[PDB]
């Protein structure tokens, strides 16, 4: 039993809710919140920009030190950093950004990072400003993640379409 509330159950382990992931994380304080990161951990917009703003830019400061030490992530890769005031940990995961021409096949690799964590709060990877089809992203999530994932979908119109089209 965990403290996530109001989610629809898609599968044994995948759960979905119309919610602002920032407000969800502040309420639940999960062990792991997933960020829709880029390889540079530049958290300018989308989910990443919103999560960073909620940390008063502390996420960006930590991220800049990480990059200065380790260099950029791989597309499809991840790193674990602090969750600041939002969660114990933030798993920064880089899904392909279609608006940069990045291979959508790397989306499965991106979701595989979730399997290293027993429970996660997460957005749909490569959705929103990353330019992929969120219906496809949900399918890859369900077919790749085996651990317990609680998906927050900010857009109510998108949330309703994802449920009604889910096979
Ligand atoms: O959930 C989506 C990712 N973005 C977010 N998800 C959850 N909390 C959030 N807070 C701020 C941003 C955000 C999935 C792709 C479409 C995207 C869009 F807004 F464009 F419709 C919504
Ligand atoms: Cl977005």
């Amino acid at each position: 039993v965990n403290s996530f509330s109001g989610y629809l159950k898609l599968t044994d382990n995948v759960y979905i809710k119309n919610a602002d992931i920032v407000e969800e994380a502040k309420k639940v304080k999960p062990t792991v919140v997933v960020n829709a990161a880029n390889v540079y951990l530049k958290h300018g917009g989308g989910v990443a920009g919103a999560l960073n703003k909620a940390t008063n830019n502390a996420m960006q400061v930590e991220s800049d030190d990480y990059i200065a030490t380790n260099g950029p992530l791989k597309v499809g890769g991840s790193c674990v950093l602090s969750g600041h005031n939002l969660a114990k940990h933030c798993l920064h995961v880089v899904g392909p950004n279609v608006n940069k021409g990045e291979d959508i096949q790397l989306l499965k690799s991106a979701y595989e990072n979730f399997n290293q964590h027993e429970v996660l709060l997460a957005p749909l990877l490569s959705a929103g400003i990353f330019g992929a089809d969120p219906i496809h992203s949900l399918r890859v999530c369900v077919d790749t993640v085996r651990t317990n994932v609680y998906l927050a979908v900010f857009d109510k119109n998108l949330y309703d379409k994802l449920v009604s089209s889910f096979l």
